[PDB]
């Protein structure tokens, strides 16, 4: 069995295959829809105090099947077990976020109009039709699928196809929880399928969160079906550190930052840009502090990396080492695939990496950091900028007002000073360049796929 | 000199050719993508009080050359000199209005992270390419131009081919305001020239105002080329108007949403659905009052409609108009092209449109109005949202709560209830479905092209 025919789980810390479901047929498809359009007809009609306690209802159900939920995600892409288990907790606490805050942000707004004639209303547009990857296998999904419906749009789940008892789970999730199957959705898709769903009057808009080429490859479909689509594309993210810098503190927030979830994170830290000052000590004390770091089966909670989730790409990602050290860059540490029935590849350091190189220029989407060297804190604001990615980044220096003056000059959505970059429901996540556009969470996540509609009385 | 070489401009009035301008060549384009690249370089770094002195300047300059821009218009497009003027009063308040209030709505956002650690900022996203229509040749810049500029990107405008006097008028004005090199630019370019710039990294966004297959082949180029774009096209607006409606002001606001700018507007009434009971009255007093407009010349300020601006568009207007007849409808008035050298069609009105015939399907961008007889309000909203298109809406009845009802459910991004269609700065304007996406005025058109950038300190 090929992908040519099924979705296919595989266990990437032991090898074993898990699952194989085949694409859905025409018949699957056609019948997804009709659902979903008769799912948000209905759902379009509720009350918004009604679809807040159904977030928490959510909630509920997701936190009674949190180790179950954990563990699967653990299985099919080898996410170490407590990140797995933060991941569920923070998907829950998104849930009863949104059932606290939300309705607030889709009241009416009032407008400078005389008379109170005109305000503003946030409507639902339909059925959502979402795109969604394995790195965060239920976060990606609820980061959407919590505000979408709680708009009163529908949202029909295209899950990455290695993760499908991940997606399978979630769907009882929301069973559990009370969401009709046709406001909360999936479909085994293959990607024509996904084109054939793009271009039905039933799916009203898209988001996407994936690669460069899926989002260029979706969103071009997007476009020519005159239907609005969110992209999140990943990204490259610099994190600059200069020579005043809380250097103990940005040692702990770069490996943080860098080795999360086995570096498999859009926002992960993954250009290391330093002063030349204090280039030399932010490096020796980064390799002593990546090298503590312990790997192996993700089920044992002393492991701090698992194995890489795709055995695919971490063949590209030794590829990707290979050409950067071949173009001049050194090796600190790691930098070899382990042997083994496992997809284990140790962190890894290269130093002396140049915008000239794969490394620079590339999302490293796993364990290998990257460090460059800036001559002072102009340049490495013309480091960091210098990339065809823009998601977020990181500043660490004490001067505050520096700090303020980069942000403000740096090309991505957000920037994180003397801290640890993290997406959170309270602030405004997603980028610029080819990481994308649109902006998911806080009231963004919320408004991005409503109807913004003036109603205006009276104008005579 | 065809139009494969050059844009045309003809007066409508007379069919006399006014001005000739060849296509923009490689070299064009190129400058013109290396002064936007460099003149968005510089302003993204001025301070927002300065832009905003800078946005009353471009008004100051508009006004001083008001009546030569309202006399470029209408010779070349056709428009009622009036209403001309009315396009250069409004496009310039609209200076002054963002100057006055954009600023509060680029100003930093609190969130509900403790400690006032975490803001929203509002930064520039880049030089935001513009593809823009000939029915307000200066307000449709404007629209866009103004917040565009405001929040520290650029505007490179590439407008439609018959209007191109106006174009270069409207850049006599930026320059008379001072507004720097490549802040505001604009170029000849044919639809290739437009293609190549999409793919151009010095090109951040796109923005499109035109019909729906323009919105679609640029939609998909701006998707493939991950630019983020915003589409306000065609509009075929439902006008309802039930039996208890104030029948005399649903009369008086019917014609004007119809008939303005000779038809040419894409939130115009253009299907009006009237209750069974108030039908007759309706109708009767509607063909009376469009039958009272004066057409003719319009340098002369006597008349309500001008030529029609474009000559084989009148012809395609024609062709709906016969196509309907043949289908089965009535014609109560005009309804046929007139003798002579200029471009008129007088004020028609169809009766029996059923949503099977041409007028109820297609956007009918010229004094056309089509009347569609609903059996109830139930039947009515129903009729409303049987079209592709979703831009705005009328409703004409005295219950208010019932109006209010049916805004929620209306497909379309503006209601207007007991009253007069119509753009303000102070609202979103926008649509849904083949309408397009996006919002524009108000802080809407503000932050669509903004990076929204989360800053967050001591993240610990
Ligand atoms: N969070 C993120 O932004 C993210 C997540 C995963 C991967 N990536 C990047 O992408 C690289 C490859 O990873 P992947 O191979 O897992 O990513 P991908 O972009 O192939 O997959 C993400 C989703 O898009 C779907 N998809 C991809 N191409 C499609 C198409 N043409 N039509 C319809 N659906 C399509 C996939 O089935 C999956 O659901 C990674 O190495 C990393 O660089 C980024
Ligand atoms: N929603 C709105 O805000 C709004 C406002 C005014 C007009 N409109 C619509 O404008 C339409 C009439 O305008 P037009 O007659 O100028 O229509 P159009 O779509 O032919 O052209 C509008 C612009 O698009 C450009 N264009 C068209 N096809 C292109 C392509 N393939 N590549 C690049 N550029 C391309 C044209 O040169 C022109 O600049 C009507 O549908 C009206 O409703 C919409």
């Amino acid at each position: 069995i090929t992908p040519a025919t099924h979705a296919i789980s595989i266990n990437p810390a032991t090898g074993e295959q898990l699952s194989v479901l085949p694409w859905a047929g025409a018949d699957d498809i056609e019948n997804a829809l009709q659902l979903a359009a008769a799912g948000f007809r209905d759902w379009r009609e509720t009350n918004i105090d009604y679809r807040a306690e159904k977030l928490r209802d959510i909630g509920k159900a997701l936190r009674a099947r949190s180790e179950e939920m954990a563990q699967m995600i653990t299985r099919e892409m080898g996410k170490p077990i407590n990140q797995a288990r933060a991941e569920v907790a923070k998907s829950a606490n998104l849930c009863d976020w949104y059932a606290e805050h939300g309705p607030a942000m889709l009241k009416a707004e009032p407008t400078l109009v005389e008379n109170q004639q005109a305000v503003i209303e946030y409507r639902p547009l339909g059925t959502i039709l979402a795109i969604m990857p394995w790195n965060f296998p239920l976060w990606q999904v609820m980061r959407g699928a919590v505000p979408i419906i709680l708009a009163g749009n529908g949202y029909l789940l295209k899950h990455a196809p290695n993760v499908m008892g991940c997606a399978q789970l979630i769907a009882q999730v929301f069973k559990d929880a009370g969401i009709p199957q046709g406001v909360y959705g999936w479909l085994n898709a293959d990607n024509d399928g996904v084109s054939q769903m793009i271009k039905d009057s039933r799916i009203a808009a898209v988001t996407v969160t994936g690669s460069v080429r899926a989002g260029a490859a979706i969103g071009a479909q997007a476009g020519a079906a005159l239907k609005k689509c969110v992209l999140e594309l990943g990204g490259s993210d610099p994190f600059i550190v200069l020579n005043d810098a809380d250097l103990e503190l940005a040692v702990k927030a770069a490996v943080a930052g860098r080795y999360q979830n086995t570096g498999q994170v859009c926002a992960a830290a993954k250009r290391f840009i330093i002063e030349e000052g204090i280039a030399s000590a932010f490096t020796e004390r980064f390799v002593a502090a990546a090298a503590a770091l312990k790997m192996g089966d993700p089920r044992d909670e002393e492991n701090a990396l698992g194995p890489m989730a795709r055995f695919d790409l971490r063949d590209e990602l030794h590829h990707q080492v290979e050409k950067t050290l071949a173009q001049g860059a050194r090796l600190l540490l790691g930098g070899e695939k382990m042997a083994g029935a496992g997809n284990y590849y140790p962190p890894t350091v290269l130093a002396n990496v140049t915008p000239e190189m794969t490394a620079f220029r590339e999302e490293m989407f796993g364990p290998v950091a990257a460090i460059t060297i800036a001559k002072d804190a102009e340049h490495a604001l013309e480091l960091a900028n210098d990339s065809e990615f823009g998601l977020s980044a990181t500043i660490f220096t004490t001067d505050e007002t520096q700090a303020r003056q980069m942000a403000a000059r740096l090309e991505c959505g957000g920037v994180f000073i003397n801290g640890y970059c993290a997406s959170d429901a309270r602030v405004a996540f997603g980028g610029v360049k080819k990481s994308g556009f649109g902006r998911e969470l806080s009231h963004f996540g919320l408004h991005e796929f409503c109807n913004i509609q003036t109603v205006w009385k009276d104008r005579i």
